[PDB]
């Protein structure tokens, strides 16, 4: 079967990352899903943005956790990438679910693991996913596997993906013990031994971030379940073999 | 009983990964040093962190593209300060020669990343055997496949599993790979990790801890060693 194309922060190569515009473009291109990052505002709302600070992607400055939802919505998350995207905002998580609707589109949600701690984010994320009936279409990932352990304990039916860059040997044992749906390794880790071990144990593989054509071709040949990429258009054409 | 491991020598005060930095670490009274090994074009073991010489030296390009003769022409001290002008990128042999017979630990990290170094594991074990550093060395790497090869070729050598990933119950992985220690990013040091490692006889070497307050928390947590850019502050804190 075809490898799934997961657009990293939407079609981030051509559209401002982590915006409804970028996620919508990924859907239009024919991607199988999207990868996104969730954080909490000061008043406890789930917003979609990668960095702990709004500095890089917006016309504002300061930590995401210091902004209230109303305040963070005044920022422009599109202008830093192009004049054509002026006025594009930092989405809430609800907006992403509302954009997709009932469509069969995978949403790989990453809970952050940096210096900024997010108390109660697991409970809030679980409630939001259940409210919009996205239980089956979501994979909750994180580099903080303790957070995923809490998610699995509080909502066993939700799928968790273990993100890692570390060059782990036989990581499928850990994955099975944590009841993880998938392993999300930095693409350098994708080698025959890892693929075979995961396939023999039913553990899915979602390598990231694959942007170069040569690496995309190797990931498809390796036979991974899905590829997280900033360039869905190029990967889709390779996966579809020009069709 | 908490080991002071100087990250790239006394890198806060002296240019990183240089004989001068390692010598300063020895003089301050540190228990050991942490360093990175890479191979030159002609297959010599040299001590430098980045896969390119750009940041720490006055040269440009990948380490693997420099032969030992060409890489010795570079100044690995001037960028840190004028006082250290002339300081060179050391070979692993020079580090062993500087330490000599002193009971000083050498945490050697085999570089992973993009560049592959064929036969680096064999060259490392032979160099350690040639200078009789078998018991004074802990070989670490983010690439655990490299450490699996080291454990097979030389079981007597201690291996440390480096990771930044927030791993749950990593001592199972440690025991499976016959690892002497786990080298976690120091954010990962929590009661659950320490207790689980101590119960299973796996040691902990958190990295890199530079803030005095963080050093205090690591000592109170009960870690076996602390990898730090500032050995002086940690040594004076233990005192
Ligand atoms: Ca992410
Ligand atoms: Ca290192």
């Amino acid at each position: 079967m075809k490898t799934l194309v997961i657009a990293h922060r939407g079609d981030s190569k051509n559209v401002p990352e982590n915006t409804i515009a970028a996620f919508k473009r990924a859907m239009e291109l024919g991607a199988d899903g999207i990868e996104l990052d969730v954080q909490l505002t000061k008043d406890g709302h789930l917003v979609v943005i990668h960095d702990e600070t709004v500095d890089r992607t917006t016309n504002g400055e300061g930590f995401v956790k210091d902004f209230t939802l109303e305040e963070i919505k005044k920022l422009d998350a599109g202008i830093k990438f192009g004049e054509k995207f002026a006025g594009e905002r930092i989405p809430t998580l609800y907006e992403v679910f509302e954009l997709i609707g009932d469509k069969d589109f995978l949403v790989n949600i990453e809970i952050k693991s940096g210096i900024v701690l997010y108390p109660g984010i697991e409970e809030k994320l679980i409630k939001a996913i259940k409210e919009y009936n996205f239980e089956e279409r979501v994979i909750i990932s994180s580099f903080n596997h303790y957070s995923l352990r809490d998610v699995k304990k509080m909502a066993p039916h939700l799928k968790i993906g273990l993100l890692y860059q570390c060059g782990l040997v036989e990581p499928w044992h850990m994955a099975l013990r944590m009841e993880a749906y998938s392993l999300h390794p930095f693409y350098f880790n994708i080698i025959p031994e890892l693929v075979e071990g995961c396939k023999k144990n039913g553990v899915k593989l979602f390598p990231w971030t694959v942007d170069r054509k040569e690496d995309m071709e190797r990931m498809i040949k390796a036979g991974v379940d899905g590829i997280i990429t900033d360039d869905p258009e190029t990967l889709i054409n390779l996966v579809r073999k020009g069709g």
